[PDB]
C-alpha cells in the first residue's frame, strides 16, 4: 500500500480528534503525565470507494495492515504510545474512520513560578510526516475532541480538554510536517497549603519573634536559634524532595525571605545583649522595642511587594 | 471472525463473571491496586451450535483466533491487561463460555477524609464497544463473581466483591458502549494506629504542657520549643509518605491543631515571663494556674468536635 | 492439541519438581520476593509412544507447539512467569519429560511478629485447571524439589525448600482445581541488629535516666526532651523503612514502652521540681531517689514480660 | 537478506543523522539522559535498482522484513534503543534513505568537579560491525544532523548538539569497526543555588560567630552546637540526593571547610572559657576580639583559594 | 535442528568469550549489576562443512533458525538476558562462529566487611545442559574475552576482566551442566570518603570532649546530647541508604565504638557532676582531667585494634 492519489494538487487531510479516558501518575519532579486515550483518525482513499448494492454492505471493516494509515505520532512522548486499533470502518465513497486506544507518558514542561496558585496547560503534540508522493496535513474536529467525566488529577481542577485548530506546517529533513497542539488545562487545588504549609511555617516565625519581649540571652538565643532548627525540621517534614528549581518560585521567594529573617532577628538579639553588656541599656531597649513593630510590619509589607511581583 | 447474527434485531448479551485470584500493591499515594483474576465471558453464537449426537462430543474446544470473541477492555486501567486465555468451551446449542486469567494496575480515587478509619469501594469497570453488524449488551452472571478466601490487603480487611448488575449503556465515538461496575469494598484495618503515632504524638504536646507548673522562662522556652522539634521530629518519623491530600483530612485537622496549641503555649509562656517582669505577679501566677486546666479541656473538646464533624 | 485419553476412568497425573537457581529481592514492605528457577513437568500420553526400532531413536525431541502440554499457572503470582522453554524429551512410551527455566515475582504473606527474631515460609502455589474431557491431578516428586547450594537472600539463612507431596484439589467455577505448596524456609541473621539498632537506642534511655541524679531543672528539661530527640532521630536514622504494621511486633511494643518511658521521666522531673519549689524536698528527693532503681526495675521486668508474651 | 554486493572492493558507506526531537531525565546521579530522536540511513544497494518508467514510481517504499538493513547500534545505551521506522524510500538507483524515531536511555560520564557551574558533553556513538562478504563505513550527512529548537532540559541551557564527522574505525573480535560520536553540550543554570542553597548555608554559619561578641560559655556551647546541628539539618533538606561523588567536588570542599569552621569555631569558645577560669581574662579577651576579625576573613579568603584552585 | 553427531564419543565443546561494551548500575543495596556485553560462541558441526573449491563462500551466513545452536544461559541473572545475534558465520570445516550482543542485570554478592576500603570480584556465570544425543562441555577462548577501553564504574577501579579456564561440570536434573566463571576484578575509590563522611565525624565525637574542661554540668549536658543529636543528624545525612548488612562492617564498629563514646562521656560528666555536689571536688577533678588523656588514648588505641582485626 501507498498514499491515496490526489484529484487534483490538494494535501491529504487527515481529521484528528482525542478524548481522554483516563489521566493519571502528573509527576511535577518530571514535568511528566501519564494519559489513556482514543485517538480517532478521518481521511478520504477513493481507492477503497465500492459500490454498497454490488458489495450487500454498507460499511467495510478492514485489518491496519490490509490498507494504507497515515504514521501519526507524538511530539513529547518517553517512548512511542502504546496502541491497540480499536477498529477500522469504510464507508462507500472510500472515507476511512480509524480508532484507537493508547497509553502515553508526555513530557510537558510545568511553570511553577506561582506554586500553589498555580495554572498549567498540558501539551500533547501530534504530528505527521510527508511522503514524496503527497503531502499530509492535520485537522481537528473538535466533536471527537473530549474527556470522560471521571477523568481526574489529585490536587488538580481540570478546566478543560482542547485542541489548537491550526495545525504548524513546517519542513523538516527535506519533508512537510503538520503539527497539532492538543491542550489540558489544569488549576492547582491550593486549600490545605494554608493549615498544612503556610500557618504552621509561620507559626514557628512568630515564636522567634518572642525574643522581643526578653531581656534574657540565654533564652533568646534558645529561641531563634532553636525556632530556625524547628523551621529546617518542618521543610523537611512537607519537602516534595523531588524538586529543585532553576527559577525563583513565589514560595521560594518567601522561604528565602524567611531565613533572612531569622538571620536578622539573631543579629537584633546579638546587638540588644552586646549593648547591655557595654552599660548602653537605653539604646538596647530602644531597638529590641522598635523590632516588635518593625519585624511584624516589614515582614507584611515586603510580602505585600513579593504578591505584588509574583501576581 | 464477525459478530453472531441477531435472531430478531436484539443486541448480543455477554454475560461476565470476575473471580479475584489475588489483590496486591494497593497503593495510597497513587490511587491504585495490582489485581490478579479471572475473566468469564459467556455469549451464543448459533453459527457454532452442533448435534452431539454425529460429533461424538458433548463439549467442543475452539482456540481464541478459530472463533469470534467479543473485545472487552476495562475503563480505569493503567495500560491494557495481561491477560492469558485458559479455556474457550463450546455448548451444542451455541453458548460460549470463555475463561482467561488476567493480570491489571487498576486507577480507583481514595477519599482520605476519615483515614485511618476510612472505608473505600475499589471499582473495576468493565467496557464493550459495539459493531457495525450488532449492538453489544454485558451482563453479569453471579455463579461466576467471587474471591479466593485467602485474597489479602495489609492493613485492610476486605468485606465484600460485588458487581453492579445494571450496565451503564451510552453512547462514545458514535457506537453504543455497556459499562460494567465491579466493587471491592474494603475498611482500614489499623489496630496499631493509637500506640504507634497518636500516643507518641500525644506524650510530646503533654511534655509542653508542664511549663505551667513552672515559673523559669529559660526552662519553659526549652519546654515548649524542643517539644515543637520533637514533634515535627516524630512526623518525619511517621510521615505518610505520601503527596498531602488537597482536602483536609481528619488526621490533617488534628495536626493542625497540635501546631495550633503549640504557638498557643509559646504565647502563653512570653505572657506569663512578661507580666512576671512587669512587675505583675499576680496576673501571671493566675494565666498559668488557668492554662493548667484550660489547656487540656479545650483540646479534648476541640478533639470531640473534629470526630464529631468527620465522623 | 487435545488431551491424552484416560486408559481406564482415571485422572492426568503430571508430575512436578521446582529447583531454585536464585532467589533474589525479598521486600519485606511488599511481602514479595523474585525467583528464577526450573519447572519440571511430567505426565503420560499413549498417543506419542513409539517403536524405537522402527523411528531410529531411543528419546523424540519436540516443539511446545507440536504437542499437548498441560497449562500451568502459578497461583500467588503478579503477572504470569517469564517462561523459556529447555527441553521436551519423549520416551518410546509416551512419557513426557518437559523443562522450562522461569523467572516470577511471587506474593507471600510476612509474619512480622517476632522480628528481628522471625521464621518465614515463602509459598509458591502451583495449579492446574481441570479440563472438559479430563480431569488433570498435580504430583510432586521430592527428588527433583531442590535448590542451588549458592542460593542466597541477604540477612537470612535458608533452612529448606521442599513441597507438601498432597495436592489440594478442589472445585473452582464447575472445575476441578489441582493446587500444590512449594515452601521455602528462611530464618532472619538477627546478629547485627543488637550493636546497629538495640544497643544505641538503649544508651540514649540510659541518659535520661542521669536526671535522677541531677536537681536542676534546666538540666534535667534538657537531658529528658533532647534524648527524645535524639530517639526519634535515631528511628529516623534505623528506619525498618517498611510501612507500620497493621498489628503489634514485638520490636513496635518495645518502642511503644520506651516513648511511655520518656513521658513517665518527664512527669517525675516534673513532680521534683514542683514539690521542690512548693516547699516539699523531703518528697522530691524520696522520688527521685526511688526513681533511680524503679526506672531500671520497671523496664528490665516489662522487657522480660513482653520476651515472654511473643516467644 | 544478505549486505549489497561492491562494484570494486570498496566498503559500503553509511551517511548517518541523528536529528533531536525530545531530550529529558537527565540523571545526575545515574550519569544517564533520556533521548527521542529521528536516526536518519542512506547507503546504496543496487539489488534494489528500478526504472521508475516501466514502474511508474518515481520512488519505491519498502517494509523494513522486505530489505537489507544495516545493523546500527549505539555503544553506550542501557538497552537496545526503542525505534519505529518512520520511512523507506528506494530512489531508482538503488539508494536507501532510511528513516527511524527512537527513544534511548544513554549513559555518559558527568565531571561535578565544578558543580553548580559545570558544563557537561553528553555524548551517543553509533556503530556498525562489518560482515563476512564487506566492510561497513559510516559516515555524517550534516544535513540531516540538528535538534528541535524546543528542546529542553530543567537546569540547563543546550548549547549545541554536533557530530564528529571522522569515524573511529578500529578491529574488535577479526572484524572491523566504525564508530561515530555525536556530541550534546550543556551548561548548567545554576541562579537559584544562591538563594536557595548558597546564602541560608552561609547565614547559619553567620549565626555561630556571635558566640565572639559574647562571654556567656552557656550561651556559646547553644550558639556554635546549635547551629552545627542547623546545618546538618539544612543539608539534609537540600541534599543533592546523589550519592558522595569519588573525586572532591567545588561544593565538596566549600562544605568541608564549614565543618572545620564549626570545630574551629568550638575549639576557641572552648580555649576562651579555659583561659577565663584559669585567671586569664587578658588572653582570652584578645583571642575572641582577634576571632571577630580572623574567622571572616579567614574564610573570605580561603574561599577565594577555593574557587581558585577549581576554576 | 538436532546436536551435531560425535566422531567417537567425545563431548561437544562449545568455546566461548565475553567482551565488555559498557558496565553500569551497581547498586551496593540490592548487590546486581548491569551489563552490556558481546558473547562469542564457537563449535564443530560437520552436517554444515563444506567443499570450498565446489561451494566458492569464504564463510557461510546463516539465520538463527536455519540451524542448531546450543542454549546457552546465565545462572546469576534475574531475567533472562536481552539478546540480539550480530553474526552466525560457518567455515568449511564445519566450524559455528556465533555472534550476539546482550543487556543483563547481573546478581552478584558484595562483601563489605572491609568498606569503603573493599574489593570486589562481580561473577557472570555461563551455563550450558547437555542434550540426550551428546554432552555438551564450555571453554574459554582467550582471544574473545576482554573489555572496552572507556568501560566505567563510578566510584570503581575496573582492574581486569577474566574468565576461569576450567569448567564446572556437575550433574543436574539428570544432565550433565558445564558452567563457566567470568570475574570482573573492582576496587572502590574511597579518598573523598575522609573528607567527606569520616573527618566531619570526628569533630562532633570532639566537640562532645571539650566537656572535660568545664565543671559546668548544664554546658556539659547542652556538649554531650546536643553533640549526640548532631551525630545521628549527620548520619542521617551520609546514610549509606543501603538496608543494614547482617554482618559486622569495619565503618559498623567504628560507628558503634562513636555511641559507646557518646554513652561513657555521659557517665562521666554524671559521676563529676555527682560527685561535685556530694562534697567530693577532688574525686570529680581527678576523673575529669583523667578524661582528658583516657577518652583520645582509649579512642586511638581501639581504632587501632579495630584496623588491625578487619585488615
Ligand atoms: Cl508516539
Ligand atoms: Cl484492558
Ligand atoms: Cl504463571
Ligand atoms: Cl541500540
Ligand atoms: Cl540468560
Ligand atoms: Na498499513
Ligand atoms: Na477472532
Ligand atoms: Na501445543
Ligand atoms: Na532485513
Ligand atoms: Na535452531
Ligand atoms: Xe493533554
Ligand atoms: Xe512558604
Ligand atoms: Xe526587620
Ligand atoms: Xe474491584
Ligand atoms: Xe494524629
Ligand atoms: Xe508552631
Ligand atoms: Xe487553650
Ligand atoms: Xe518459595
Ligand atoms: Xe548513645
Ligand atoms: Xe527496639
Ligand atoms: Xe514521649
Ligand atoms: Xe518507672
Ligand atoms: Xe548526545
Ligand atoms: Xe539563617
Ligand atoms: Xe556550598
Ligand atoms: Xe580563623
Ligand atoms: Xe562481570
Ligand atoms: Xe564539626
Ligand atoms: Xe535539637
Ligand atoms: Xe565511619
Ligand atoms: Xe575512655
Amino acid at each position: 500500500v501507498s498514499p491515496p492519489p490526489p484529484i487534483a494538487d490538494e494535501p491529504l487531510t487527515v481529521n484528528t480528534g482525542i478524548y481522554l479516558i483516563e489521566s493519571y501518575s502528573l509527576d511535577d519532579c518530571a514535568e511528566t503525565f501519564k494519559v489513556n486515550a482514543f485517538l480517532s483518525l478521518s481521511w478520504k482513499d477513493r481507492r477503497l470507494a465500492f459500490d454498497p448494492v454490488r458489495s450487500g454492505v454498507r460499511v467495510k471493516t478492514y485489518e491496519p495492515e490490509a490498507i494504507w494509515i497515515p504514521e501519526i505520532r507524538f511530539v513529547n512522548v518517553e517512548n512511542a504510545r502504546d496502541a491497540d486499533v480499536v477498529d477500522i470502518s469504510v464507508s462507500p465513497d472510500g472515507t476511512v474512520q480509524y480508532l484507537e486506544r493508547f497509553s502515553a507518558r508526555v513530557l510537558s514542561p510545568l511553570d511553577f513560578r506561582r506554586y500553589p496558585f498555580d495554572s498549567q496547560t498540558l501539551h500533547i503534540y501530534l504530528i505527521v510526516r510527508s511522503v514524496d508522493t503527497r503531502n499530509i496535513v492535520l485537522a481537528v474536529d473538535l466533536e471527537k475532541v473530549g474527556k470522560n467525566d471521571d477523568v481526574f488529577l489529585t490536587g488538580w481542577d481540570i478546566e478543560s480538554f482542547t485542541a489548537v485548530v491550526k495545525p504548524a506546517n513546517f519542513a523538516l529533513e527535506d519533508r512537510l510536517e503538520s503539527k497539532l497542539d492538543y491542550q489540558l488545562r489544569i488549576s492547582r487545588q491550593y486549600f490545605s497549603y494554608i493549615p498544612n504549609i503556610i500557618l504552621p511555617m509561620l507559626f514557628i516565625l512568630f515564636i522567634s519573634w518572642t525574643a522581643f519581649w526578653s531581656t534574657s540571652y540565654e533564652a533568646n538565643v534558645t529561641l531563634v536559634v532553636s525556632t530556625l532548627i524547628a523551621h529546617i525540621a518542618f521543610n523537611i517534614l512537607v519537602e516534595t524532595n523531588c524538586p529543585k528549581t532553576p527559577y525563583m518560585t513565589y514560595t521560594g521567594a518567601i522561604i528565602f525571605m524567611i531565613y533572612l529573617f531569622y538571620f536578622v532577628a539573631v543579629i537584633e538579639v546579638t546587638v540588644q545583649h552586646y549593648l547591655k553588656v557595654e552599660s548602653q541599656p537605653a539604646r538596647a531597649a530602644s531597638i529590641t522595642r522598635a523590632s516588635r513593630i518593625a519585624f511584624p510590619v516589614v515582614f507584611l509589607l515586603a510580602n505585600i511587594i513579593l504578591a505584588f511581583l509574583f501576581f
